[PDB]
């Protein structure tokens, strides 16, 4: 007779789950036609290679592909308490073939697709470099795009997040279903090489100052943080000595992340359209923070590229009320198979703990895994390189130089450690 909360069973609490989708790149022009240079504007006059209803390797996403990805999520039987969505919705076409209004229209379409299919799911979006017109030129003051996405994403975001989103394209937001968890959605396009608007800016849109204060508040309020953004920190794994964002910004952002590694329980990026791991470590090689780059829904590649990705979406598992990452489940569409029969079969690619025989996704667990990658003829690394393209080509090979670039980028996010890795292993 005392109105005490009803104690749950001693059963093990169910893990929490959330979805990560990225790089949808809708191409509204997509359509099958005899002249394969007219299947999709995103091929920029190239002949589509083998187009079907779910797309082509030289095209961005037909609407039907994006719909099939979200239909899979909806009917997967996986419970999830939120979704993160890390940007890049318009297609790869020349700047004169887009406009601010067209960019906003595509982002609106994607946003409304998600809200229509998932009316009860909190979603945390981030802007990508194509989520602006002209592409990559994301500004350091308020803009029409920033104001538009602030209105589009209002169902998911509180007043303070809406205010910072409108001003600079970034926000933080408490997760309604997960007390003690905060999402920080950065606009890392402010740091991306092609962005003229941020040249010679030490703190464009004051995002570093804001991020510092946000993380400090989370620290003192005993919150955990998941960082989400479009362009990742660290080095491109397919190129030599090339940071994904400008080196000055990479170094500055990584130092913030190292100082707050005790608060940051995950980092989640897109932009590369590949499945990549990174482990942020100190200068002495001690692992600090696990980083997850998710592959795209679009399969697009340029004619000059040999490989591309299969479409992917992924799910993370975490410890409830604690937010330590326990696992990652990567799903994919075999695009050639789907196009041949005309029906999608989104399916499991792998479960990270099972694929790699690791206990969880903590930095030390992943650090020990990637140390195995470095061993000669590592079967773990061969599997990783297969999954890098989302199982596009089991015959794709990574020679000694390719593997040095991959492993060095996985383990060394800052310039000093990355260049030392090249010195030791080239
Ligand atoms: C996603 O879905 C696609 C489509 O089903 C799968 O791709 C097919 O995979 C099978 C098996 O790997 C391929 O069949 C094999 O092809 C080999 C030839 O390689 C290429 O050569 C021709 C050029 O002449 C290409 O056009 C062709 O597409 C291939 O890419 C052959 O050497 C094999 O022959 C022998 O294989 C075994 C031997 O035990 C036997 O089954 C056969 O009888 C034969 O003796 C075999 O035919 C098939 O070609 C692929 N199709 C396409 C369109 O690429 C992907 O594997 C799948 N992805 C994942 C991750 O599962
Ligand atoms: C796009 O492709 C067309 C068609 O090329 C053919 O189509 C394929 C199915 C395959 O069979 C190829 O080997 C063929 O060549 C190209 O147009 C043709 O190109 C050659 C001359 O270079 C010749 O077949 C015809 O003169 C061209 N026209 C047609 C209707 O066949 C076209 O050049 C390709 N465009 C690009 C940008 O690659
Ligand atoms: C989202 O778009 C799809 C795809 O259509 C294109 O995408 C938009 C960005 C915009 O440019 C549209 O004008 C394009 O047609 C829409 O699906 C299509 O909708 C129309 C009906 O209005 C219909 O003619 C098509 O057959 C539909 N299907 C396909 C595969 O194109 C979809 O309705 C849009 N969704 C939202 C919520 O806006
Ligand atoms: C980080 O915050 C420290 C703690 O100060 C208190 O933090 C919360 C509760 C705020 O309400 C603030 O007003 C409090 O004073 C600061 O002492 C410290 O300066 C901050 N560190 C940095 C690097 O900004
Ligand atoms: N694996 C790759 N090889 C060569 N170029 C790439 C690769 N991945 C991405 N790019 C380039 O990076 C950009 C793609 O990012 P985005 O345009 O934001 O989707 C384009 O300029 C591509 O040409
Ligand atoms: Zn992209
Ligand atoms: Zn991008």
């Amino acid at each position: 007779h005392k109105l005490v909360p009803l104690a749950p069973a001693d059963r093990a609490p169910a893990v929490g789950q959330f979805w990560h989708v990225t790089d949808l790149h809708l191409d509204p022009t997509y359509h099958i036609t005899d002249d394969r240079t007219k299947v999709c504007a995103s091929s920029k006059g190239a002949n589509a290679s083998n187009p079907g209803p779910f797309g082509d390797v030289l095209c961005d996403s037909p609407y039907q592909l994006i719909l099939s990805a979200f239909d899979f999520i909806k009917n997967s039987g996986q419970e999830a308490s939120f979704m993160i969505w890390t940007g890049d919705s318009p297609p790869h076409v020349p700047v004169p073939e887009l406009s601010t209004g067209t960019v906003i229209k595509v982002i609106t379409n994607m946003t409304m697709t998600v809200q229509n299919l998932f009316p009860n799911l909190q979603v945390f979006p981030a802007l990508g470099n194509h989520d602006y017109w002209p592409q990559d030129q994301l500004p350091i003051v308020t803009s029409k795009v920033y104001s538009a996405v602030a209105d589009l994403w209002k169902p998911w975001l509180g007043e303070e997040a809406i205010s910072t989103l409108k001003k600079g394209g970034f926000y933080s937001q408490k997760v309604a279903s997960n007390p003690g968890l905060r999402i920080i959605s950065l606009n890392t396009n402010l740091y991306y090489g092609p962005n003229i608007m941020t040249l010679n800016k030490t703190d464009p849109a004051n995002q570093f100052e804001w991020l510092e204060n946000t993380l400090n508040s989370s620290l003192w309020n005993k919150e955990k943080v998941y960082i989400i953004a479009h362009v990742p920190v660290g080095y491109l794994p397919y190129a030599t000595d090339t940071p994904a964002i400008r080196q000055y910004y990479n170094e500055k952002l990584l130092d913030i992340f190292r100082r707050y590694s005790s608060v940051i329980a995950g980092q989640f990026y897109g932009h590369t359209h590949r499945d990549s791991l990174m482990v942020l470590s100190d200068k002495n090689g001690n692992p600090l923070n696990s980083v997850f780059v998710a592959p795209a829904v679009t399969p697009v590649k340029g004619v000059l590229q040999k490989e591309t990705n299969n479409p992917g979406v992924r799910l993370f598992q975490y410890k409830p009320g604690d937010y330590t990452l326990l696992d990652m489940v990567q799903y994919y569409l075999n695009l050639t198979e789907a196009n041949l029969k005309g029906e999608s079969n989104w399916t499991l690619e792998y479960v990270l703990t099972q694929a790699y025989s690791v206990a969880d996704l903590q930095p030390k667990s992943l650090y020990a895994l990637v140390q195995q990658f470095a061993t000669k003829d590592s079967k773990q690394f061969l599997k990783y390189y297969h999954y890098y393209f989302v199982s596009y080509d089991s015959s794709a090979t990574c020679d000694q130089h390719c593997k040095t670039l991959q492993v060095c980028a996985i383990m060394n996010l800052d310039s000093m450690s990355y260049d030392d890795c090249l010195k030791q292993h080239l």
